[PDB]
């Protein structure tokens, strides 16, 4: 069942995420910024152990040949101290649970991960990832906030951002497989991508807060190039929402708890 | 003022990290902390990578030196003194060798050569000149001694792109490499094919000592469609290597040896 794997939280890599995002490279020894750990933990194989959907070839879990599309669905992640560039850490992992549900178009199937991430013998971050498998398929509209960034995403940003986590998946940057494989109108922004951007946000509108816990949540896919905004608001001292989303509804929305 | 001769320096950790991600791209084992980085996959590293207001419309940063052209990897040419260490801290001396602008029939043509230095632990490990050109959107395959099948296909594109952290859409952004700039389909990148070629030439000839690779692109290479690599030795310590398929070949290049 579990598995501990280890890495450097290597400044070469933390460049490109920072490049990606158009944010500052922190220096050795300093914080690794929230979510920047997605970029590191990569263990990729070869082509041979890949599924036609770029990702690794689908496991025991899933019917053989399964048709589904796979999606990053959600997660929640505990904030003990940040993880520290230049330095190792490892990640202890576990399947958590896998569970079948009915979804609108379909069954789909929910795995959810959990990792521990760990840096000089203490513990770092806990994080669980939501993963589904559904089939080929009117939100809440955009509320009103305290603070909303603007957002253009074009193939460049998610390459990279598929770059820096080296994740394989079509649906971020395999045009014709993406629309005429799995059905979607275009490349999907990641689910990832943008629950970073929404903390980020969050983050900036609140330099001060100190993250304990988010969780966030996708509700529709969001698809390049169209525009779109993060945005949140304060719930109480300690407590915020976020939320992705446009014209068309939200996309994704978040939890924050911070001191 | 003048733009040749303008040294840059840039520091590197050859971090195993990425060099699994280079081996998993290729299908090759993983080489363990303090072994030898194999040939050409320093091309992994030393990236400085632009934030995305500072990149040009190709994925490529933003051309200073101004602007619509095709940018292409035309080739290269590498002096090989000894193996770069994987987990070792390394450096990288740049400089611009060789600028030309020829404003012939077919539109404005532009040609750069980069020279860089690679140094590890106070000793000059490689060196290498690389030919890159900006252009206007626009023989058979020999017989040799070895020869390697490959399908290509957008991930292992996708990857290669990744592990250089190169944002150039032709190798992934399918809209764009077609409409854009004019290419049928996504554009195998020069430097993937000149590795594979490398290392074709390496597994046929595991006992020789690398000591010089040139390299030059004779046209895109597409996926999916399928190539081969190949070469054969001309004579003691030389060999050439080319790239292509039934429609002619796509790279040449020639290796020295020991």
């Amino acid at each position: 069942r579990q598995e501990e794997t280890h890495d450097q939280l290597s400044r070469n890599l933390v460049k490109r995420i920072a490049a990606t995002f158009g944010e500052l490279t922190p220096a050795h020894g300093e914080a690794l910024p929230p979510l920047w750990h997605w970029a590191f933990f990569q263990d990729p194989v070869e082509a041979a152990g890949l599924g036609v959907d770029g990702h690794p070839a689908r496991g025991g879990f899933l019917p053989p040949a399964d048709d589904r599309n796979r999606m990053w669905a959600g997660g929640r992640l505990e904030f003990h101290q940040p993880l520290r560039v230049g330095g190792e850490a490892s990640r202890t992992s576990t399947i958590l649970r896998v569970e079948e549900k009915h979804g609108r178009s379909g069954a789909l199937l929910f795995v959810t991960l959990r990792h521990d991430y760990r840096q000089d013998g203490q513990l770092a971050l806990s994080e669980e990832h939501d993963i589904v498998y559904r089939e080929p398929t009117g939100t809440e509209a955009l509320p009103e906030g305290d603070w909303r960034e603007a957002l253009e995403p074009d193939p460049v940003l998610l390459f990279r951002y598929s770059a820096v986590t080296f994740n394989g998946h079509r649906i971020h940057y395999d045009w014709p497989y993406v629309t005429d494989a799995e059905g979607y109108p275009g490349l999907v922004v990641h689910g990832p991508l943008i629950a970073t951007l929404a903390l980020r946000a969050f983050c900036r509108a609140n330099p001060q807060a100190r993250l304990r816990r988010f969780a966030y949540r996708g509700l529709r896919p969001l698809i390049c190039p169209e525009p779109f905004e993060v945005g949140g608001r304060l719930l109480a001292a300690g407590k915020a929402e976020v939320w992705v989303g446009n014209g068309a509804g939200l996309a994704q929305r978040g939890d924050v708890e911070f001191d």
